[PDB]
Formats: structure tokens, sequence, C-alpha cells
């Protein structure tokens, strides 16, 4: 768990939201993350079927609707967001270094871009997740008209509900992310003056 | 050979036309349908396949394709076209029976009624083999929305070019059949009078 807390971002000047909050939900992504990574995602492609006879139309059916699967965003988010807070952590052992071989300002700077890059990194997903898959629900049936399919052809998603449910998980705790570190950023300036 | 001549309708108030002519294109009709009755048409349904994993597609498209198949439709219309002769042929046969047991002009208004039923059969079964198929070519394939079927199948027919062959041999028989009914009809009324 300490790595995670390093990952999620915790500094010498991270307030009470930084330090206890935001780690806590970084953690509880990672986990649910984990737990449905393989278990309802595992088979998308295998289970997925489409009623004709025609070679090839269920792949380029499933790469239609399927650009990227919502595991892969969810990671890619997620290494993504925890890149900044590593990055903070080798530059101060950096300092550290270099003290120990021969200001609080370039911390306190270096922390609040590490945020605001956090925040960026965040909305990018959400917005990009938007653009991909506008509704929140994955439905039971889809019509496909992709070349070689001749006409429109029906296919079935595998576990659409589990898969709603999952997606409802994240999206909240994503949001509620974005929600904190920007009352950390007004936080940290409102302190500064 | 003699039962297809007395089923064309030779009568002895008949002319050179329904004697010579008509007869050898109502026996070269009979033939062409024998030729091609199980040779080409056999398979028709057995070989229909369409493009689909749904049960019940494949014969719910063929009937709503091929309502009645064009073999049966020139069978039915021989047969009508023939009864009259043969229902003119008892009758004599009647009216001689009665004669050895103890006029001319009931024989001729029973010849000239029996082509006026033989011209309206082939007329109306001209009619209505052009509602059904308006085009006397057959296609390869079809596009078929009828329920089981999901969305629109496509659907491939057996022997399109031997078919539409054959229909064009027995368009033109039966065009020339009615040319040459009206024919006799004309040149009887004009020997009338």
């Amino acid at each position: 768990t300490g790595l995670y807390t390093l990952l999620s971002g915790v500094n010498r000047h991270s307030t009470a939201i930084g330090r206890v909050w935001l780690s806590v939900i970084f953690i509880f992504r990672i986990m649910v993350l984990v737990v449905a990574a393989e278990s309802v995602w595992g088979d998308e492609k295998s289970s997925f079927i489409c009623n004709t006879l025609q070679p090839g139309c269920n792949s380029v059916c499933y790469d239609q609707f399927f650009p990227i699967s919502h595991v892969r965003l969810w990671s890619l988010q997620l290494i993504l967001v925890s890149t900044p807070a590593l990055l903070v952590a080798m530059h101060v052992a950096h300092q550290q270094h270099i003290e120990k071989k021969m200001i609080s300002g370039t911390l306190w700077w270096t922390y609040v871009i590490s945020v605001v890059f956090r925040l960026l990194f965040e909305a990018v997903f959400m917005y990009v997740f938007y653009l991909l898959y506008p509704g929140y629900a994955m439905v039971r049936l889809v019509k496909c008209d992709v070349y070689p399919c001749p006409n429109t052809v029906d296919c079935f998603v595998s576990r659409p509900t589990e898969k709603t449910v999952f997606t409802v998980f994240m999206l909240a705790a994503s949001g509620i992310c974005i929600i904190l570190n920007v009352a950390e950023v007004v936080y940290l300036i409102i302190r500064a003056c």
C-alpha cells in the first residue's frame, strides 16, 4: 500500500485532502480494476457472436464497436495519472542526493504543477471516454454493417449489466478525484496568500 | 401423338390453322415442359440457400419469392387449355352414341365457343404470370426481410440463366398460340358470312 500512496502524490506540502482522501480513492480504483480486469472483461471478444455465416464478420464488428476496451482505458488513465507523482518523487530524491554529496519554493511549485497535470489527465480521459462511449450503459444487441458483413447483422455483447455497474463505479471514482484535485489546488493557492 | 392432337382441339370444322399449326405448338409446349420439369426445376428449393444462421429463414424466403413454381403454372395452363377440347370430344361421342342407339350448327357453335374459352385461358395465364414475375429474367441474388429473418438477408437462386432461357421459350410459344387462336376465330367468323 505504501507504493500506492507514493503513486497517489503524497508530499510533505500536501494537506489533509491530498494525503488521506485522494490516496484512498486511488487505491480503491486500483482494487476495483484488479477485480474486474479479467473476471468480467476476459471473454469480451471470444464470446462476441453475430447472426451470420459470413467469415470475418465477428472480428470486424467487434473492432468497430469496441475500438479500445474499457479496462485498457482505465489502466492507461491510472498509469498517466500516477506518472507525475513519481516524477516529483524522483526529483526530490535527486535533490536530496545532491545535498548529501555536497529550496522549499521549488518543491511547492513542483507540487502544484504536478497536481494541475493530474487534473488535466483525469479530465482528458473523462472526455475521451465520453467521446467513445456516450452512454454509461451497455446494450445487449448491436447492429453492424461493416464490410464484409452483408446488409446489417445483429451482434450480441457479453455481460452488459455487470459492465454497466463497474463503469458506474469507475466514473464516480474519477469524478470524485477530479473534484478533490480542484479543491487541492484552490486550498494551496488560498494558503499561499 | 394422336392423344396430343385430340387434346389440341382438332375438329371436323377446324381449318388448316387449327388442325396443323395449333396442335404442333401444343405438342412442342408439352415436350419442352417434360424436358424441363425435373431436370432444371427439380432442386429449386433444396439448393436455395441464404447467408444467415437463423433457423427457418430459407423456407420462408423461398416461399416469399416463389409463391408457385413456373413449371406448376405451365402444367395448370396446359391442363386448363386442353379441357375444352376433350369436353367437345366427349359431347361429340355422346351425340354419335345417341345417333347409333336410335345438327351441324350445334357442332359449329360448340367449336367456336371452345376456341374462345381456350383463348381466354391462355390470356389469363399470361396475365397472372406477368403479375407474379414481371421480368422474364431470373436474378442470382435476392434480398429477403420476412420474419423470422433478422434485418435483410441475401439468398441465392439455382440455375437462373437456364430458367430464363426456358421461360423465354414457353412465353414465345404461348404468344404464338394466342395469335393463332385469334386468327382461328376471325377466319371462322369470316367463313360464316
